[PDB]
């Protein structure tokens, strides 16, 4: 949906210049105080109690102003709420502030880490030293009661404890200045560790991220050895299949995502899955924004949810908040959860008792409220998509493939299967069976499990960089396998394209691909190498084509055997390639008026290089995988 979906709705929960908080005076008296702006939302579930956490920016929405940490909590899924100030600021000056709450729930405890500042008027990364700052950890305890039918809850907040004595003065060379949590909901790892992703500023103002974790429920804390590149901030972390996945804010460039299998000791950029997929605006050169990144189980399948504005207006406007759902292979855009063209901002998502919610910013004139959203239409779509993913994976994995010399052979590969183009299509769209990235079609006619091309630019474009802002097939620049069943229907005049990966840039360079020629020979394309002919094919005969690329090496297989010239380097330099799209047939909107008379069916895309057993299995099961 292009806006909050039919069936969903929201309320303004923390209302700018309206909702009050129980401000505690120095003398201990409480006064209901109006709050200019509420920012930096997090919503979590603590033993059945929704707890919403926010910066209460009392006087202005500016970062360096008088701020305290507010909490609203509900025992009836948002029907009613109680309000508190969980963490007070130091009251040292007119701009004293506790801000940027990062939260972990473990049992009936909430662990909140905030940055506390006394008097600075400038931005944290630019301070002369860390003398105005303390990282404060606060523990809240949620207690539920039951009085003749009615359930109520209380939350007690402990005294803040400064973690400044535990912050090293240096990291491998780097002289430290300050750190804050990554903002939003953090995690308890499967081993019980409290895991905060942190953002650290060095003396010069460079920012980078790290994991800070505790093995003893916050009694002690350790900074793990790994770190992000410089320029990463506001990290969000979740645990996936035994690894921490750290998703970073990157002002002015695409978002970096890292994985660590050893509690943050070693970080590896997620080039094969999520790194550089998301970004800060269509042109990637704008201020970025915080994102929520949470693992949940929907319809029996573990998935990750990610929120971020499209920010088409740029700077801090942060219009058009979207929610994506991924299983680390496919990436589905659930849609826009903010309304129309409104400015949004920081966000949080919660899945609780089979209902989905969001708490996020709305901004008019830099006065901010937080809306509490019931994502009813969105959850319905998510469940449908997860059912599609499970049904197709289970179907493929259950195919009885032919036995090979060494009941059934090996399973049709489903691990890392990202996209599949098969029977469903129309005149302009070839549908991804996995519902994420369709291919665009021209001059085509439907055939079982695919399309027959006839006319100028007859073919399909499966966009890679051409997806635009959110690059869900960015993994292909690091590795991929592309598979298809093909027939050549008419001889070409000279050479004509069939299947491949095109590159952005001058001319019409290809990374890896296959063409065919008037002599009935194949013409594999291995990067920039002169594409000489090899082998032999016949008109009207079906052939299986597999292109593999990993470790900068490319191979082209026909009928399960590599063509001459395979197995060499196809990308030179150290710079990742920038694939524009996969082409199927001879699509084009300009240049030579290519017209490849071929029929292509069952196009499969994987985010890894399939092994020999897998390639053979696909070659032997071509008549078995189609959607019909
Ligand atoms: C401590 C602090 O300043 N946090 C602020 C953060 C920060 O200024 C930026 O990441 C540059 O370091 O920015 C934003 C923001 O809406 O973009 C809100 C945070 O409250």
């Amino acid at each position: 949906a292009a806006s909050l979906a039919p069936g969903s709705s929201r309320v303004e929960l923390f209302k700018r210049k309206n909702s009050t908080v129980p401000f505690e005076e120095s003398n201990g008296t409480i006064r209901e105080r109006v709050v200019h702006s509420f920012r930096i939302p997090t919503i979590v579930n603590v033993d059945g109690v929704m707890v919403a956490i926010a910066d209460a920016r009392y006087e202005t929405s500016f970062d360096n102003s008088f701020i305290e940490t507010a909490v609203k909590y509900s025992v009836d899924d948002g029907a009613t709420w109680n309000t508190q100030i969980a963490i007070k600021n130091s009251r040292a000056s007119s701009v004293s502030r506790v801000m940027d709450a990062t939260v972990i729930v473990k049992g009936n405890k909430l662990y909140i880490l905030v940055g506390s500042f006394n008097k600075t008027r400038n931005s944290w990364t630019q301070h002369r030293d860390g003398s105005d700052w303390e990282p404060l950890l606060v523990v809240g305890e949620v207690t539920k009661s039951a009085a003749n039918g009615k359930t109520t809850a209380t939350i007690s907040w402990g005294k803040p404890v400064s973690l400044k004595p535990l912050f090293p003065a240096e990291f491998d060379g780097i002289l430290t200045k300050e750190f804050v949590g990554g903002v939003g909901a953090a995690i308890v790892a499967s081993n019980g560790n409290l895991v905060y992703p942190v953002q650290i500023a060095d003396m010069g103002g460079r920012v980078f991220t790290k994991i800070m974790y505790s093995e003893d429920d916050g009694n002690t804390w350790k900074f793990a050895e790994g770190r992000s590149k410089f320029g990463c901030s506001e990290p969000a972390v979740l645990e996936w299949e035994g690894k921490l996945i750290i998703n970073n804010r990157v002002d002015g460039n695409r978002r970096l995502v890292y994985e660590s299998s050893d509690m943050g000791k070693t970080w590896v950029e997620a080039l094969g899955t999520l790194s550089h997929v998301w970004t800060n605006s269509p042109t990637s050169n704008q201020q970025d924004c915080q994102s929520s990144f949470v693992a949940v189980t929907i319809e029996g399948k573990r998935v990750m949810l990610f929120t971020h504005p499209l920010n088409l207006k740029g700077r801090w406007m942060r219009d058009r908040l979207h929610l994506w759902m991924t299983d680390n292979q496919r990436i589905f855009d659930v849609g826009q959860i903010s309304i129309g063209d409104e400015n949004s901002g920081y966000s949080s998502v919660l899945y609780k008792d089979d209902k989905l919610y969001s708490l996020h910013e709305i901004n008019t004139n830099d006065v901010y409220s937080l809306v509490f959203v019931r994502l009813i239409g969105e959850l319905q779509l998510m469940k449908s998509v997860v059912r599609t993913w499970k049904e197709e994976d289970n179907h493929l994995a259950s195919i009885c493939t032919p036995v090979v010399p060494a009941g059934c052979g090996a399973a049709v590969p489903t691990a890392g299967l990202v996209g599949f183009l098969s029977h469903s299509a129309n005149g302009s769209v070839w549908e991804d069976v996995y519902r994420c990235v369709d291919a665009n079609v021209a001059n085509a006619e439907r055939v079982p499990n695919g399309l027959k091309f006839n006319g100028v630019g007859g073919g399909a474009v499966w966009p890679v960089a051409r997806q635009g802002q959110t690059r869900r097939y960015q993994f292909a620049n690091y590795r991929f396998t592309l598979v298809a069943t093909v027939t050549i229907d008419e001889l070409p005049k000279g050479t004509s394209p069939l299947l491949g990966a095109g590159l952005e840039g001058p001319g019409d360079a290809k990374l890896l691909g296959l063409s065919y020629d008037k002599n009935r020979q194949w013409r594999p394309l291995y990067g920039a190498a002169p594409a000489s002919p090899t082998g032999s094919w016949e008109l009207h005969k079906k052939y299986h084509v597999v292109l593999t690329m990993a470790d900068r090496q490319g191979s082209v297989y026909v009928d399960g055997q590599p063509l001459a010239g395979s197995g060499n380097t196809v990308v030179r330099g150290a710079t990742l390639p920038d694939i524009s799209h996969f082409y199927i047939g001879g699509p084009r909107s300009k240049g030579a008026p290519t017209d490849s008379r071929v029929t292509v069916t069952n196009v499969v895309l994987y985010n890894r290089r399939l092994n020999s057993s897998e390639i053979r299995t696909l070659f032997l099961s071509q008549d078995m995988i189609g959607t019909d």
